[PDB]
């Protein structure tokens, strides 16, 4: 298998793990707040679609590996 | 207002920290799915580790990211 | 002199150019909507700071060049 | 009337296409800033152009970018 193949598989798994861990990670971050715990958690929930869109999708693995210089090499 | 901005930066910073810490394990898991090419996959990761770890934004990016989400006006 | 220096300077200049060009580019994109040109331009106006925030800042040059493999 | 999501995706894709088209000249001009080794800078740009151009998102990324801005569900 090529290096491009390795790069996409490795990055795809990193993004998949990041996407699934992000809700819990952001929820826990709100625990650092006192009088403002609930407002923080409501913020996280209300903006969850936006926040989760911060992780690239599997379709982006190739162009990301191109940026690293390993996919679709001349 | 700035408290929403405060929430956004804190939750996003935590997600990025969690993602960065998990990335080596995640990429390792991706190479274990290979049989004859486990070693080749792991070699790719080792040679490109500084680049791959650079795929997670740094805390300095929390404010502008939250500006893109529409919560940290300026 | 270092490749890292070249990479950071060159990418930052591209981002500055992109940031400078983005308002006109988005205005032209609204021309593709027929009968809803003003609604599209109204969207652009309402979300301009967010859209402009999509261009990375100079502070991101180093980590971007690190991903490209030229800055440690 | 058409959706805000449709405006957002078209507007961002247009911006990215403009950036991608302008990037080669912009980076070439950026090397003029180096007065001791301009040719070395231009060599870096040329050698790494495929990587540099890949920093512009592709049209397939319009939806998720507009989702991050909060306009596409």
């Amino acid at each position: 298998d090529t290096e491009c193949h390795f790069c996409k598989s490795v990055i795809n798994q990193a993004w998949n793990t990041s996407e699934q861990a992000m809700p819990q990670a952001m929820h826990q971050a709100c625990l650092r707040f006192w009088l403002d715990r609930q407002k923080c958690e409501q913020f996280v929930e209300q903006h969850m679609p936006q926040l989760l869109a911060l992780v690239p999708r599997s379709q982006d693995a190739h162009i990301t590996c191109q940026a690293l210089g390993v996919c679709e090499a001349p």
